[PDB]
Order: structure tokens, then sequence, then C-alpha cells
DNA sequence: GGGCATGCCCGGGCATGCCC
DNA sequence: GGGCATGCCCGGGCATGCCC
């Protein structure tokens, strides 16, 4: 399938993503490495992503998430839930990797041409006095799942899009869904330093 | 379910919550830690919460209370009474965690969209010469109840809302419902200091 | 409810129960203490019980299992699944504690007078050259479950009964359903020796 | 599901299984440990099993093969192909673990009561001057496949059955389907000696 | 109020298909 | 064939309603 752009596009609204701290304890549920721009998280647990903007987006703006493989040689393959976690799946079709929890207006899409999956929620401006809005994503496979990601790293691309379809902002982060997010983040940062 | 705001909003009326002293004796029925902004109380016993405001709110103002899980990964789950304390329950539906005692005008609500529970009483201005009004809450499960809170900490969010539905003030506090509130408060304060 | 007999009755068929060895490693799935005549096992995992007899029972013989509380003061209370594990239960009614896995002819009974639960399977003589037959029981609550056993020890009574209803043999064993069967068996044997 | 007998039954025909030597080189395709009575083989590759008997069985005799889990706590679960290798499967239904290659008279069965899978071929007496007959089995999942065997050891039970359905002989062997059969056999034999 | 209970948490380390 | 991978196993120890 055709490859969506992953290139950062901060646009005129100064769109940026924020992530909590939660540190590097062995199986913390979700931890983000700024050095690697990489979230590390457990399957089927909340991943909070914050949306920051410099100016208010117009009414009807939507926030899309889609996963693509990071490596050149996998980039044209659609990222999907492996057959085991699809089967004993359960709103979200069981073939989608990324879900949003807690949003009565979530739309799950399958592109009719590229067959790529995405999940979309409306943009809501932060609470009357606050600095960002948070969306709760869930990844429903480990990166290692045989017959899904199969140990291939992915990027999640978050785009902010007006109701006309215009791209307003785009940012992406690498994701590793694993049993021990603290162990693995520390290992990868230390590999970056040594190698 | 969508997550209600927990962010403190003191608003134009200077809404604030007050709590008694009762100190830290092992099984005091209730005790509040200002250091941790946290209530330690026993199940099905009164928890006095005082409402302070700087100016009188308009007539028809209502005070709502609602529990949400504190940790990111539980935040989208609705807080409910466990099945044991619901079954041998008894005005308040048996699935609600928080009750108000002693208020002939109490309303128990289940949001038709979020399915979250709340309990609401009208705002009454303090007695002709007094400084705050007190509402008597009861929590009907221990934080540890298997199949309800399951040891997950909760926040109680108190909102002051006009009869039109406008948010006038909001404050929240963490709650631990346990058998020995004095032991546990002391333990947590001491954990805060060392760790 | 009236108390069923727990008294060992070896009868004319020389009915006796046998149990595997599996030793005392911390969370072994099921381990039996001959010193205490006590099986220690995890919830919803197989518990193999072997049936030994000196002479062949007649055709139509059935093997019943029923749980009763061990302590005098609880003996008249019916042993049942707690409300949490009944609710998210699922052949076996969700109120029964003991199930049999793997037996197309299992009958679950609720006594119309005593309201006690039992599960019954036909007696099958051992395989053409073998020494006992094995039935795979499952206990669907921990002994500690709040609103079910509530930390009260139970006995499981196994009776061998002819198709006319006559009691042919009866033996019983104490059960503790817990998260760490190896830890707990060792602890109890050591308590027996010291105290 | 009810558990089939795994007990060796050499019967009146002196039925026994034979296995090649192929030694312990790291990724040999198949290798058999007589010490552990265990087959170590790669997925979807031939596993030769020889059938030896002391007297010729009558005409119409059939040889059935079936997998059951070895550990007590898994024994009542039906052994099946995981969803990944079933989906991209392909005579043999894609849910069966064990196939026979090279036998125009193979029957694949699913028991209507136990739902267990088996594969059956007719017994052929050895070639006019030979000592055993060989059947070529294939296992279509690794023992480690997530959502199939999931790292649980299995036994393969081979039964020799007359055309009337009578059991004539039965023998079983443990199987580990893995990427490196020579490594793993050596490792397990060495674990047996020390531990 | 001092202290046991017991399902769960926690980091050290095995697993095993794959990489090199 | 030597060695990394990464979900899981494992025992030491915290938890917290209850016992004493
Ligand atoms: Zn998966
Ligand atoms: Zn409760
Ligand atoms: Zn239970
Ligand atoms: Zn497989």
């Amino acid at each position: 399938s055709s490859v969506p752009s992953q290139k950062t596009y901060q646009g005129s609204y100064g769109f940026r993503l924020g992530f909590l701290h939660s540190g590097t304890a062995k199986s913390v549920t979700c931890t983000y490495s700024p050095a690697l721009n990489k979230m590390f998280c457990q399957l089927a647990k909340t991943c909070p992503v914050q949306l920051w903007v410099d100016s208010t987006p117009p009414p009807g703006t939507r926030v899309r998430a889609m996963a693509i493989y990071k490596q050149s040689q996998h980039m044209t393959e659609v990222v999907r839930r492996c057959p085991h976690h699809e089967r004993c799946s359960d709103l979200a079709p069981p073939q989608h990797l990324i879900r949003v929890e807690g949003n009565l207006r979530v739309e799950y899409l399958d592109d009719r041409n590229t067959f790529r999956h995405s999940v979309v929620v409306p943009y809501e401006p932060p609470e009357v006095g606050s600095d960002c809005t948070t969306i709760h994503y869930n990844y429903m496979c480990n990166s290692s799942c045989m017959g899904g990601m199969n140990r291939r790293p992915i990027l999640t691309i978050i785009t902010l899009e007006d109701s006309s379809g215009n791209l307003l902002g785009r940012n992406s982060f690498e994701v590793r869904v694993c049993a021990c997010p603290g162990r693995d983040r520390r290992t990868e940062e230390e590999n970056l330093r040594k190698k």
C-alpha cells in the first residue's frame, strides 16, 4: 500500500505532542524516551498522548492516528492485529491495532484504496483554563506478535486535519509494545549511547 | 468512558473544600492528610466534607460528587460498588459507590452517555451566622474490594454547578477507604518523606 | 442447612482417594499434604483426584463431590461461589464452587431441601490394565474470597453411591484454594510441627 | 474434553514404535531421545515414526495419531493449530496439528463428542522381506506458538485399532516442535542428568 | 494497638525463534 | 554454531482486612 507521510509538519497551529513522565521501573505501564522519540507501552493498556497547539484549530478539526512500519523494507505493508489477538478480540474492528478508549465520538476507518487502518476523534480544545488535551490510545498487539508486527518497529503518525480534509499538523513517534517497557527503554537508550 | 475533568477550578465564588481534624489514631473513622490532599475513611461511615465559598452562589446551585480512578491506565473505567457489597446492599441504587446521608433532596444519577455515577444535593448557604456548609458522604466499598476498586486509588470530584448546568467551582481529593485510616495515613505520609 | 456426613466410610469396596506428588515449589498448581490430609490448589486450575477401590462397584455407580465448611460454627452454611466470580462466570451453574472438567456426563445438583450444591459423574472402572481412575476437579473461588468462603477452610466430601442411592464409600479432604499452594502447604506443615 | 488414555498398551501383537538415529547437530530436522522418550522436530518437516509388531495384525487394521497436553492442568484442553498457522494454512483441515504426508488413504477426524482431532491411515504390513513400516508425520505448529500450544509439552498417542474399533496396541511419545531440535534435545538431556 | 494474611508486586533471570 | 530476544517464570517480600 501507498506510504503515508511521516514527516513532521508543525503547520500554522504549532501542533506538538506531549507525553507524561513515569520513569524507567521494569514493567511501568507506559514510558516515553525523548532521546529516541519512542513510546514503550504494554498491550491493551492506556497510552496517554497529549496534543499541544499554539493557536486554536477551527471547529470540526479531527485527530487521526495511523501506524506504519519504520523500516524501509516493511513500509508498504499494512500494520494489522495478529490473528491470535484478532480472534479472541471482542466498537473497534478486531483487525485494528490502535484503539481510542473513552471517546463516544471515535470513528475507525479502513482506507478503500490503501486498506490502511486509522482511528479518528474530534479535536477538543483544552478545558476552560489548562495547557493541552489528552487522548487515551491502546495498542492491542505486542510488537513481537507472530503473524502481526513480528518484531518490526512501528511509527504512530498523529495528524490534525480540518473538517475539509486539509492537513493542519502532523507528528509521529516510534512505538514498542512489550511486556517490560522500563527494561526495554533503558536497554535501548543504553544501546544508543554505546553503539 | 470519557474522563471528567479533575482539574481544580476555584471560579468566581472562591469555592474550596474543608475537612475536620481528627488526627492519626489507628482506626479513627475518618482522617484527612493535607500533605497528600487525601481522605482516609472506613466503609459505610460518615465522611464530612465542608464547602467554603467567598461569595454566595445564586439560588438553585447544586453540589455534585463523583469518583474517578487516579491512575492513567484506569481513568476511563467507571468506578462502581463491587458485586459483594452491591448484592447485600439494601434511595441510593446499590451500584453507586458514594452516598449522601441525611439529605431529603439527594439525586443519584447515572450518565446516559458515560454511564458514570454521581450523587447531587442542593447547595445550602451556611446557617444564619456560620462559615461553611457540611455534606455527609459515605463510601460503600473499601478501596481494596475485589471486583470493584481492586486496590486502585480514586479521586472524588466535587463540583458546584448552577441550575443552568454552568460549572461554578470544582475541587477534588484522593480517597482511600480502608479498615485502619490512622495507620494508613501515617504510613503514606511517612512513605512520602523518605521516597 | 442440614450437615452431610464427612465421616470416612471405606465400605465393602475398599474405596480410597489418591493424589499426585508435585512437591512444594511456591506456586505449583496443586499439591497435597498427606500429613494434614489437605489439598492446596489454585483457582480455576485442575485438581486431579484419583479413585481407588479393592472390588469393582456395580454398573451405574456415581461419584459425588460436595464442599462443606470445616469449623463447627460454619458447618450449617452452604458453600457457594462468591458474587464476583459468579458474575463474570460464563454447563456448571455460576453459583457452584466445584466443577468437573472433561466429562460429557457431569450432573450439577442443588438439593431441593438443603440447597447444597454437588457435582456428580459416573464411576468408570480403570482402563483395561491400570490401578485407579482420575477425575479432574476445579475450584472456582479462592478460600479467601470476600462474600464466599471468606477465609474459612472447607472439606470436599467424595461419595461413591450406587444407582439406587445406597452409600458405597465416602472419603473427604480439606481444601485451601490460594494463589501460592507450595508456600502455603509448607507453612501449614511447619505450623503443625511447631504449634 | 474427556482425556484419552496415554498408557502404553503393548497388547497381543507386540506393537512398538521405532525412531531413526540422526544425532544431536543444532538444527537437525528431527531427532529422538530414548532417555526422555521425546521427539524433537521442526515445524512442517517430516517426522518418521516406525511401527513394529511381533505378529501380523488382521486386515483392515488402522493407525491413529492424536496430540494431548502432557501436564495435568492442560490435559482436558484440545490440542489445535494456532490461528496464525491455521489462517495461512492451505486434504488436512487447517485446525489440525498433525498431518500425514504421502498417504492416499489418510482420514482426518474430529470427534463429535470430545472435539479432539486425529489423523488415521491404514496399517500396511512391512514390504515382502522388511522389519517395520514407516509413517511420515508432520507437526504444523511450534510448541511455543502463541494461541496454540503456547509452550506446553504435548504427547503424541499412536493407537493400532482393528476395523471393529477394538484397541490392539497403544504407545505414546512426548513431542517438542522447535526451531533447533539438536540444541534442545541436548539441553533437556543435560537438564535431566543434573536436576 | 501489635501483629498475621494472602493475593499481588517486583526485579533477576530463563526462553527460543531469529540474527549473524 | 554462537549468541541475542522478549514474554514469561520465579522466589522474596509488600498488602490490608482481620485476629488477638
Ligand atoms: Zn497480537
Ligand atoms: Zn465492596
Ligand atoms: Zn470468588
Ligand atoms: Zn502455530
